[PDB]
């Protein structure tokens, strides 16, 4: 389908709840700010136990975040942006401790690549997640090749989870075969792992009861889904999830934009005029074949690529609106929707390089340096 | 264990040999040995206790050709209580480090015994504690050996995990499956144990004690039923650019109703427990060790005992350093001059000292010496790795 794909259905086979308005007005209340675009206009919308958090915000009661990224190579585009940009707005919002696991083992084991190569985009990709804003005294980045080897709790959990999934369960929530290396088929683990609190106790005084808040797209959702069947049967608590939409690959909403295919994606190091050109020229529209044609029945802003696009990153919800009118009448041409995105895309995307360009390798080891976060655990 | 696990004489160590693959320990071998080291060759070796190998001559060259070498074998904390079997290669290994002077890497799998075994992470762990003790009692140098937990190392080591991850992704489900008979129902972290194990074949899982040097020859001794750990072991090594680990094969020690088991720390009175008295040890001889004697005195006098079948013999092969006594007593056994009590007497008479002895180095192991063992350090040798 170009309307993208059944969010709603998606929500129902996953067995996730819907955010609705209820949810979103509870955020705004316990928060007193108000929420978020990503969540007024559905791009976060499936979640799991969002209450629970709530409540323990409500009480006082500690939590933290926790998303990742796998350093598939030095280069990313702006959906990958999305979880993170969130992430970001959910620390400063309820002002807690932020933990981001870069699977440098995860990306060695599935694809062709060095251990270092694998290292060395964790750290680069790392200076991308610094430029999204997080605070270097409330979020540790961390490679999984160097904590392993460098926590007296992160190993620990990972077998304890290894002890209580089996093969069985992995080969049916991720379709793994006989064939797929020992590495993959334990990997699950991994993940799952960073959503107990015990597997940072630089950050927590070796406390196992801190709630925890996983936001992420809704393609994660297998691991955590694992991850919070075992969490009771070793102890501890049910990680929570926030679940986002696929950011749209330029050719169309049937598919979400992916490095594999760098002609559907925007990357955060395209120049300006390579972002005006993907758009221009391959941003799918769901306007009218002729201009006259779209003059007189007006385009179709749920099949747009490029209409999507705003509302991931315009944050004027007036614009906004003003801008689907128009489209939907008629008064406004693809060509200038189009031009209304690049004018959106190229500062955000320079300024993102700006962000980049001023996070040093001493500035990336400090967040990826185990430490003690400005927080309190006791 | 699968051929030879129903005759009395045990298994046919010749014959799994040629199953596995292996290499017997001959004569030339053992002379090498002896020529390479100045000394008279272990009892074990000489007595075939330790049978087989791969790449023994490859250690050999190595070390006549002044190159460095280490020694790595392991121990599963399954739980506080450690039977005279487990001492074989523990024995055996402290000699080979005396010998040949050369560091050595002792791994106490808490993990895996996590993994498979009803237990919690801190008994595990505290069965690796435990058992550290007793392995320390074996007379090793604390200069030249580093003993660590899989639970705590893994979590402190700069290129441990690395190198198991590295293996992991050059071993696939099949594979395992073909080789432990791993299945479906298995959890995750049984399937890829194994490179866990593997691991401290190399090197530069040991940063600390080897200098981030990558090409060290590793010998492991072990009790066969640990090879298939190693064949996959030597099997992906070139996959990803380390060399392969040598081996040295022991046989396995007999239970005491019969060599047609291995003695387990599950059987109670299958085993001579580290920390029975030496009544216990009396006791558990003269009543439970299967006996290679004839059913009466008379048929005993006439066609004599049978040393091939008879446990408690086969427990003075291992034991018993003096290798003409060992000989007097297989001859009159054998003649029938000899009655099975005697054996035994002279078995107990063994085993006593023996694990008294043990036991009273065991007590010597204070806190203070287990956690210096078990703490990542350089070790007493040198090792150069030059590079821009
Ligand atoms: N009946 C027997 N006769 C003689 N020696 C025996 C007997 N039973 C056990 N052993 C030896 O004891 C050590 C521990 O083996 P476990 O199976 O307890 O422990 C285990 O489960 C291993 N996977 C632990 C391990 C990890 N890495 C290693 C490297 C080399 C050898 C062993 C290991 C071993 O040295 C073993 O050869
Ligand atoms: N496995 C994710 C990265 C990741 C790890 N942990 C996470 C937690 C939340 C979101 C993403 C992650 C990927 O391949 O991209
Ligand atoms: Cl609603
Ligand atoms: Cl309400
Ligand atoms: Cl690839
Ligand atoms: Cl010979
Ligand atoms: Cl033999
Ligand atoms: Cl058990
Ligand atoms: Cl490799
Ligand atoms: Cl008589
Ligand atoms: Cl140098």
């Amino acid at each position: 389908s170009a309307k993208g794909i059944d969010y709603d259905k998606l929500i129902v086979r996953f067995g996730s709840s819907k955010i609705d308005k209820e949810l979103i007005n509870r955020i705004e209340r316990a928060t007193g700010q108000r929420p978020h675009h990503f969540l007024r206009r559905g791009i976060f919308f499936s979640h799991r136990d969002m209450n629970q958090v709530l409540d323990a915000y409500e009480n006082k009661k500690p939590f933290y975040l926790y998303t990742g990224r796998g350093p598939s190579s030095e280069a990313m585009h702006v959906g990958h942006l999305i979880p993170f940009i969130f992430t970001k707005w959910l620390q400063d919002v309820f002002n807690v401790p932020l933990v981001i696991q870069m699977t440098d083992d995860e990306k060695y084991l599935w694809k062709d690549l060095t251990l270092d190569q694998a290292y060395s985009y964790a750290v680069e990709n790392a200076k991308d997640i610094i430029a999204c804003g997080f605070d270097i005294n409330k979020t540790f980045i961390f490679s999984d090749l160097d904590y392993m080897g460098m926590s007296s709790g992160f190993y620990k959990n990972v077998v304890k989870i290894q002890k209580h999934v089996t093969f069985n369960q992995v080969k049916g929530i991720f379709g793994f075969t006989d064939s797929d290396c020992i590495g993959k088929i334990s990997f699950p683990a991994i993940q799952a792992a960073p959503s107990f609190s015990n597997s940072f106790p630089q950050i927590f005084r070796d406390r196992t009861d801190i709630q925890c808040l996983i936001p992420c797209a809704i393609d994660q959702d297998p691991y955590f889904r694992m991850t919070r069947d075992v969490a009771p049967r070793i102890g501890y608590p049910k990680p929570a999830l926030l679940h986002s939409t696929f950011f749209p690959a330029l050719q169309g909403a049937q598919t979400k934009m992916s490095a594999s295919d760098p002609n559907s994606s925007i990357f955060l190091t395209d120049t300006a005029k390579q972002i005006k050109t993907k758009v221009n020229k391959h941003a799918f529209s769901g306007g009218r074949d002729t201009i006259e044609e779209h003059r007189q029945f007006g385009g179709n802003c749920d099949v747009d690529v490029s209409f999507m696009y705003l509302t991931f990153f315009l944050e004027d919800d007036d614009k906004l609106e003003q801008i689907r009118k128009d489209y939907t009448s008629g008064a406004m041409l693809t060509g200038e929707l189009k031009k209304a995105l690049i004018e959106v895309l190229q500062p955000l995307i320079a300024e993102h390089q700006a962000r980049r360009k001023e996070v040093t390798d001493e500035i990336v080891k400090e967040f990826m340096t185990p430490r003690k976060l400005s927080f309190d655990f006791q």
